[PDB]
């Protein structure tokens, strides 16, 4: 589901580190 290619639909973001649970520098997060 996560697009590798950047897509600034409103804000610029991709990969990096999550700002929620679980806090990890991986493209995965719990809703």
């Amino acid at each position: 589901g996560y697009k590798t290619s950047i897509s600034t639909i409103t804000i610029e973001d991709n990969g990096r580190c999550t700002k929620s649970i679980p806090p990890i520098c991986f493209p995965d997060g719990r809703p």
